[PDB]
């Protein structure tokens, strides 16, 4: 997991390390210590935990794994496009 | 990691489970057994291993973590766009 992606997305959500961890199913007593390990890159969550984090954060989960800043922006923005404008840009890309 | 993403990308590369594992730094004696665990979803690699896999497979690493088929296609295709056509579609998206 890339730590900047997790931290940026948490701060956009307006929630603390603890609340993110508790909503993602970490025991309350461990939640802030565990989230801080993740956010400092001390160790990384399993994919199942990342999905729970992404659902709390309302982002596509692969945003957390995208090292390319410009691709990460596409992911984050796509997340808020309608079905017409998704399929729109889909075929901008499907020609390449 | 999503197993379909890893398998699709390996088969596009034209290489076996063993060769993928060996190039990604797994010991030769374990390489095919380990890769098959990953591809069957029996357990999942750490992010550092996923990055080594992605570099062998010549894909952006977050392709392996993207459950949305249409977003995964954007990732895969972006991977083969030039700097002008990357920045092109960048601003198709930056207006949203």
């Amino acid at each position: 997991m890339l730590i900047r992606r997790l931290k940026d997305a948490r701060l956009r959500a307006g929630i603390s390390q603890e609340k993110l961890g508790v909503l993602a199913g970490i025991d309350e007593a461990s939640a802030s210590a565990r989230m801080n390990q993740y956010e400092k890159g001390k160790h990384a969550p399993d994919f199942e935990m990342a999905n729970r984090l992404a659902k709390v954060l309302k982002i596509p989960v692969s945003y957390l794994y995208t090292p390319e800043d410009d691709l990460a922006q596409i992911i984050l923005t796509w997340n808020e496009l309608n079905e017409q404008e998704r399929k729109r840009i889909n075929f901008y890309i499907r020609k390449k």
